[PDB]
């Protein structure tokens, strides 16, 4: 379980770094962590962070009072399913999160005594592994896990995916968001050969069959909810599709 | 989109389905919403029930506190990544709503002026129209095919179907758009029997039901919600046509 940290005190930087080696070792769960308190480093780290990725934001940094909220603004801007908890002895501005437009899942009071701090944050990572793992009662997600590198999307948001230059990635595009993550075309395939929810037709792409309104024959594209007439589907691969789409009744 | 609201306080319930369908002719967004006080109606909607894309909620439900949020984290439970937005009069649980892990995007308070109500309603409308895709979950789509040609195109989008020169081809008018198809306006009626949202007040024209305003007496003609009165309703025809905007629309 990947975590990524925003801390420009070191005082609560060790602290939080110490805790949460306490919790992988209690309830027997992995827990890596990256750390800074330079943003221009910690803006590297979005650009390379898991798909629901649990975030631990201060607010204060560097003598700017909501600079926290402005970096909160962006993870949630270009990541619609991270996971925000904030971190900050500015206990006040539980009030603004809201008007920041960032669905956070939690408002931690670093003034709380280190017993109830530790039974804070536990709260956050539990709730996080809970709602990852498994689960009967959730409706059609897409849940993909390859070689440790976990992905837990709805299919309702997902367009389609495309390959990348990079061996072993390929990049999840939906509406208002595109994400690139660890995994092989072959082996999504392999895993949907009974559920039946997604299509190859281009040899780099992988559309989702839930989201197709219309097919373009003349310019051989795909057109999806919204017009994203982006992926490209070959004349021969457009036969087994069409027969496939049109018996939905 | 379909929305959920959960509020006992019919005061209150009335105050936000009126300020829905205010935003929903201002900002052209379709909005479907469903109201229930009961806790256990509520409930019904989501475990045993199908999708919604937005959950308005209230906090004090039937003098139960902090009741919003046990069945807000039902929700969640279901969606880990849907839309909750609180709307309730106790201002001081706006704190409260990280002690329940619920992630609600925004707390409205209902004490504040309907000025700045309907301003921070917008918000959350905007916030989901912008994150899910429209397509047949949100919204309900005109679904065509005639002898091969297939058109798959939004009901909202479509003010009325308009008659082309060429044989066995039509024309659908938008507020931005023109959209031409291959298909007759006798096959469209003859599907849309018992689904009835196209009418035909003319014989070189079929309307949509649900994007009409007015309709205009003295110059026979039909407006829409923006500024564009273009089909043409016969005297013969007008009738029928008013009385099935008062029955179906109201």
């Amino acid at each position: 379980m990947k975590v990524l940290i925003l801390e420009d005190v070191i005082e609560h930087q060790v602290r939080l770094e110490r805790i949460l080696d306490e919790i992988s070792k209690e309830s027997n769960i992995p827990i890596s962590y990256k750390t800074t308190g330079k943003v221009r480093e910690f803006e590297e780290y979005i650009e390379n962070d898991e798909v629901n990725q649990l975030y631990f934001l201060a607010i204060d940094i560097h003598g700017i009072e909501k600079k926290g909220f402005e970096v909160a603004q962006l993870i949630r801007h270009y990541n619609p399913y991270a996971i925000i908890v904030f971190i900050t002895s500015r206990s006040e501005f539980a009030t603004l999160t809201y008007k920041y437009q960032v669905s956070a899942l939690d408002f931690v009071d670093k003034d709380i005594n280190d017993e109830m701090f530790k039974k804070r944050i536990e709260q956050n990572i539990f709730y996080t592994k809970s709602m990852l793992l498994e689960n009967e009662d959730v409706v059609d997600y897409f849940d993909y896990n390859y070689k440790g590198n976990d992905l837990k999307i709805p299919y309702h948001d997902i367009l389609y995916i495309e390959t990348t230059g990079v061996s072993h990635k390929l990049r999840i595009i939906g509406k208002n968001f595109a994400k690139e993550f660890y995994g092989t075309m072959t082996d999504i395939q392999e895993k949907d050969k009974h559920t039946q929810r997604f299509y190859s037709p281009h040899k780099s792409f992988l559309v989702n069959i839930g989201n197709i309104r219309e097919i373009d024959r003349k310019n051989l594209e795909i057109v999806f909810y919204e017009d994203h007439r982006c992926p490209i589907s070959r004349l021969k691969i457009r036969k087994l599709k069409d027969i496939l789409e049109k018996k939905s009744q």
